[PDB]
């Protein structure tokens, strides 16, 4: 099942992302459920935004926040939903919310899936467009729903994105 | 997999669909296999009419004509086939098909994944003309393939749709 | 073309709204140009947003911000961009943004086309939902546009819409 | 504008039809207003069906019914609103509507834009269940909507068809 | 999961063909992972090509490149990715590439399922344009990416394809 | 009508570009036809390609080849068949076709629609997989249509791209 993918071939530089929710999609918040593998829906989003890359996590991680490490994934075309799609970690936002820091990593596909993200090799090379759409998103996605908050701290670069990767990891491993 | 997601998690107010067919669809049958867990072709649907809502079934459910209960989720945007979505019961469609009494059952989102269905409490509460479609949906869709058809019975309340979901858990329980 | 398409069959209760955005539609702003009766792009948005509603504007007419009336028209489906819809006006969005006052009309199906939204006779009726999802959109899509700003004020009813519709064609009609 | 396309290269074999509703589409009936040109919603329909081929009409026509004569054109892939597509008549649908009697041709893709339809010559080389899905289609699309109804009458050949275009744009020509 | 999926109810004329790749789709290049049972992305594609039918493979099947049975299934419309579809071969396109021979087998929606293609019994059947198409694809689909080539050498019959099944199927079983 | 759109604000640099066919788009290739304005349907393409970029022209030009200059513009999401984008040219594709030379020039989105595209300032900032993509798709597109052919011969820059459009402009205004 989707359980049972590893987190990556070659952690951190070469990871596994499980996508839960595809790019360019309609605004509602999809995330696997831990016990069957199922995809279940968390919410109908109240604000008109979308996900501005595919969104979903890293199999066999654990952070601090208790779930998987999350990741953003720029693609050409939409993925799946329940999707596997191998990528290299190159950036991360920062954030906190009403349970406490948060990071959002930024992944693009590896060169075997295609060359097209290879230039991309840190967090400076990401397109200026795509990191402050990604940011105002996280900051105002949750906006009018109630209990729920976040407030984006700022960008960090690829060893910072690898270190969340590994350290999580490791946790997973020694839970 | 899909074969190990709750009924609900508190039966029958407050239950789970797993969704076959999203809303807005090319008229293609779904329907998951017993056995693997797998969403399988039924039927490449002759008539050019489509499943109003999302529709699935509630797992761990037994009703009298053999299957899992059958249920019609209203949502904003249309779900992914496979997914499961957190529902209440507003609302059931009685008709007799060529095996004998079926019931539709119709369950909106609840109110933790959206407040958008809270004012919905019972049958009387879904417009109009969305009970209308769904009644002529159920009438026709069949015309065209022989062997199976429908007549419409009629509407009953949601109390009449928490009774078909109780008896057909105790039912499957009782297996 | 575009360009002789009446503002109603009888203003200010029977209009009709000419597209230029769809619903559910990606992040471009498209408007008809005055002289050539085309779609132009005006703008990629850079924030990962989307109109809540289709969006267009009343034929002949003119605000004083040298525009004709701009609404908001809620559908089951989305509309065609330079497709005309019959509707009726129901509330207004009152804002500020870098020019001066604006304001954002919302107009449902008109009787003819479906009896649906006959039940939304005045801003009170539209959902306390979509009326949030519609503010929020109007004071955050322009949030990464230098020069261009939008400050939220609030909603009046379909009689004050009704006035900005007369106001504003008999404006034009003088011009 | 779409109102000066001609009826045809060379009628009623060689025939240009005016799209208004897409194949595989939601279900808005759209028409082109004689007077501007530009598409409007006739009705948000209220059955859960959706017109099964492409659908628009040959200009400079004048059918009895005193619109412009109706067509089907199936085709690989959907066409757009407001598009022109070169087609040859192959059968016409009979039908009594609450006005009288109507007909809805069906004509293929003209072999200049695709060999494909070129071995459908007449009625009979038809599909089956399009045409019975067609049939299926006109009798009940309007059968939620109070003061129009249709009877389906039964299928005529491309001779039938090809009569309704001479006499159609002959009364045009001579209105 | 799909790893249990029978090959078919009564091969090789009655299979089922587990989906990787819809027709009409976005050039994403999908294989389930035999391990896990998830859809994976092994490329996205360099060349503005798109699978033309939907395309997957035929579970417990092993053929001499190591792999199931490669299955092309038209439909009247796209189908899921990770849906099973029963089936029935048609015909075969074989092929070079880097590697060896191969074979892409065409199989039509089973007559349970729709009437629309019992109509195609062999290779002849099938539309030239379609099987022009297919061939096409394959030759050039692969064109961009270095390493990976394919040579089109031409098509047989439903009894060569059928063949490939029952070879397939038995060396599986053999393992 | 598109009839009366401009060739841009500021050629050669600030171009308008009338788009016939979406990116991403069905198989379908529209042309504007020159007397109506209307979108016609030239071809329903037998390879199973798509245009890789969003595809048009410049109203107002004449090239050797008695049409437009024909333009191909990049966008982040797909444009609507009959818009109109405002454009800065920053290569072309040369090729020679059945009728002799051709020209397909590159063009991306003015700096006020979006930053985006600002940094592309010449052909060699265009990515070497979308250059790759495009020469592939017109070297192989017409490779089932009898009677039309394309051989493609190289890419030249944005001077090159700028000289065709003035040439072809003054051509056109002197006819
Ligand atoms: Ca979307
Ligand atoms: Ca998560
Ligand atoms: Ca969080
Ligand atoms: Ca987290
Ligand atoms: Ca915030
Ligand atoms: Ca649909
Ligand atoms: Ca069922
Ligand atoms: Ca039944
Ligand atoms: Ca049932
Ligand atoms: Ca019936
Ligand atoms: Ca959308
Ligand atoms: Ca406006
Ligand atoms: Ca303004
Ligand atoms: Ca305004
Ligand atoms: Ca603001
Ligand atoms: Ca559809
Ligand atoms: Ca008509
Ligand atoms: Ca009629
Ligand atoms: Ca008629
Ligand atoms: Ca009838
Ligand atoms: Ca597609
Ligand atoms: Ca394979
Ligand atoms: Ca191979
Ligand atoms: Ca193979
Ligand atoms: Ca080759
Ligand atoms: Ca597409
Ligand atoms: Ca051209
Ligand atoms: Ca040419
Ligand atoms: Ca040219
Ligand atoms: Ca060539
Ligand atoms: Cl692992
Ligand atoms: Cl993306
Ligand atoms: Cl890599
Ligand atoms: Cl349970
Ligand atoms: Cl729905
Ligand atoms: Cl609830
Ligand atoms: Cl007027
Ligand atoms: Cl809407
Ligand atoms: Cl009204
Ligand atoms: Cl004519
Ligand atoms: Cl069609
Ligand atoms: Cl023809
Ligand atoms: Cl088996
Ligand atoms: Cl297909
Ligand atoms: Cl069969
Ligand atoms: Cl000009
Ligand atoms: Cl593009
Ligand atoms: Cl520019
Ligand atoms: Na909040
Ligand atoms: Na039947
Ligand atoms: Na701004
Ligand atoms: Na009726
Ligand atoms: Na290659
Ligand atoms: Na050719």
């Amino acid at each position: 099942s989707l359980l049972n993918v590893p987190a990556g071939k070659d952690l951190p530089e070469d990871i596994y992302v499980v996508i839960e929710i595809p790019a360019n999609a309609d605004p509602i918040k999809y995330e696997i459920d831990k016990e069957s593998g199922a995809l279940f829906v968390d919410r109908f989003m109240s604000t008109a935004m979308f996900y501005p890359c595919n969104y979903g996590y890293i199999n066999h991680t654990l952070s601090l926040d208790g779930d998987p490490v999350d990741v953003l994934v720029p693609t050409p075309y939409p993925l799946q939903p329940g999707s596997v799609t191998r990528c290299r970690p190159v950036g991360v936002l920062k954030m906190t919310d009403e349970a406490g820091e948060d990071a959002k990593l930024v992944a693009v596909p590896h060169s075997k899936l295609s060359k097209e993200y290879d230039h991309i090799k840190d967090v400076n090379d990401l397109p200026e467009l795509l990191k402050a759409q990604i940011a105002h998103f996280f900051e105002h996605y949750k906006d009018l729903e109630k209990g729920k908050w976040v407030k984006v701290e700022g960008w960090e670069n690829a060893e910072a994105a690898k270190a969340e990767i590994v350290a999580s990891f490791e946790r997973a491993k020694n839970k």
